[PDB]
């Protein structure tokens, strides 16, 4: 009998008709975690700390992040035994349309008799995250989202930060642009009517990938899209889309809203990191029943992704560990319903239905090649950024036509030959070799006034290669 993570719309639905224990339980738990001291390793400061160990870019992605919200679950049932983490469906209707469920953005909570703080819209740190920098946190510290900003290292930063806080101040509205900034990363234009480019369509189509290997991320997708024709998508990559939104990035040059979501420093210490990561791991679920790969995943030897030491099904997956004291490792949780004991609840995108190519379609007049971009060193930008392509036709008579290709989002962090892939299924097929290729870049531009003029010259004498196939 496996437990069932459902949605927390779900958890909020029982809400709304007077059933209140499953919500109520939940933020117990949460409220339980939370205060346990930093030493516990159950608490949930530790917990979110692992994570500033962790996999990214690399095969280990999918099955590190799940048994890392296992872990959080295990903490969670310390305190209110039996419970489950519900997942966030960014893709479910009730997302394109009005976005965040507002439970996980609602200031205050109705708990026993006590109005509380709720525990899901922010973490105060019981201590420290420093070395002896922007990026390092002062205990009391507060996480943050879009529209504001948590950079508060220095003085110069903390003071940019006030500056920039203070022309944001009522809760309400706040809450109004993030929705609405996390609708538009969905839609991929003007907030349903999803596109081809946003959120929505790399969802649904890195459920399309052909092997575990590039489905698990975004060094092996890249290298696979270089090489295989057609455009393959890492669950990997979506992902990172909603960290940047939730962490600082508006869709419509530099993202002065600096969140604990939008790096991976702190992003773990953010509780809506743990309810974006349980529908990660429902995608990566979703995709396991859909190929069926429940019991048995491969890894393609040698391939690029799969190294820091070979990286394979054996890898130890630390610091998580069995009960015996061995670590876990992938093999212990391919298949969470015989292994883990639980499984998802009904949510989005489960069905390979029709409707999901019709979207994914070349529109007839387009072209059905594809735009390979080389030569970015991302090895000297700081933080993360998204890179938007682009295409403009010159016509027979002095007019442009200009043609939006897509975006690729760089998770990244603040302290390596980056390749994106683009189709052109947005421009008809004629077009495509009178055409002249751009990428704009949107960046963190040093975070702080003091590192700007470097940070943006350094993106001004970027060199981008174009290619068509
Ligand atoms: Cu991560
Ligand atoms: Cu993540
Ligand atoms: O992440």
């Amino acid at each position: 009998a496996p437990r069932v993570r459902r949605s927390v719309r779900d958890l909020q639905k029982r809400y709304d008709n007077g059933e209140k224990k499953p919500l109520e339980d939940l933020v117990r738990a949460w409220v339980g975690i939370q205060a346990l001291p930093p030493s516990d390793p159950k608490s949930f400061f530790a917990l979110g700390g692992y994570h500033g160990y962790c996999n990214h870019g690399n095969v280990l992605f999918p099955t590190w992040h799940r048994m890392y919200v296992y872990k959080l679950e295990e903490a969670l049932q310390s305190i209110v035994p039996g419970v489950s983490m519900p997942f966030w469906d960014e893709t479910d209707e009730y997302t394109l349309k009005h976005g965040i469920p507002s439970i996980l953005t609602q200031e205050k909570f109705e708990l026993d008799g006590k109005q509380i703080d709720n525990p899901l819209r922010s973490f105060v740190l019981p201590v420290a995250l420093s070395d002896r920098n922007i990026y390092e946190k002062p205990k009391g510290y507060v996480t943050v989202r879009y529209p504001l900003s948590g950079l508060v290292g220095t003085p110069e930063a903390l003071e940019q930060t006030k500056i920039h806080n203070a022309k944001f101040p009522l809760p309400e509205k706040n809450t109004e642009l993030l929705n609405s900034n996390v609708r538009a990363w969905l839609k991929g234009d003007s907030p349903p009517d999803p596109t081809r480019n946003g959120v929505y369509a790399k969802y649904v189509r890195c459920l399309s990938a052909p092997n575990y290997t590039v489905f698990s991320n975004t060094t092996s997708a890249s290298v696979w899209n270089s090489s295989n024709p057609g455009l393959v998508t890492p669950v990997e990559s979506p992902h990172n889309d909603i960290h940047l939104a939730v962490g600082g990035f508006d869709y419509g040059q530099i993202a002065g809203a600096n969140g604990d979501m939008g790096e991976n420093n702190t992003a773990g210490m953010d509780p809506i990191f743990f309810f974006h990561h349980c529908n990660v791991d429902r995608m990566f679920w979703v995709w396991q029943k859909q190929t069926g790969h429940t019991d048995r995943l491969d890894i393609i030897r040698n391939y690029p992704g799969t190294n820091a030491e070979s990286l394979n099904l054996t890898t130890p997956l630390n610091p998580f560990k069995k009960a015996s004291g061995e670590a876990y490792t992938s093999e212990d949780c391919i298949n969470i319903e015989r292994q883990l004991g639980f499984t998802y609840g009904p949510g989005s995108l489960d069905d390979a239905t029709p409707e999901l190519k019709s979207l994914l379609a070349v529109p007839s007049g387009n072209s059905t090649k594809k735009l390979t971009v080389t030569g970015i060193d991302r090895a000297q930008i700081q933080g993360s950024f998204i890179m938007k392509a682009y295409a403009s036709v010159t016509d027979a008579n002095g007019k442009t036509r200009e043609y939006y290709l897509g975006h690729k989002s760089i998770l990244s962090r603040w302290n390596l030959d980056i390749v994106a892939h683009f189709p052109l299924s947005a421009m008809p097929a004629d077009d495509v070799p009178k055409a002249k290729f751009r990428v704009e870049f949107i960046h963190r531009g040093g975070g702080v006034p003091s590192a700007a003029k470097a940070a943006i010259d350094k993106v001004s004498a970027l060199q981008p290669k174009f290619e068509v196939s």
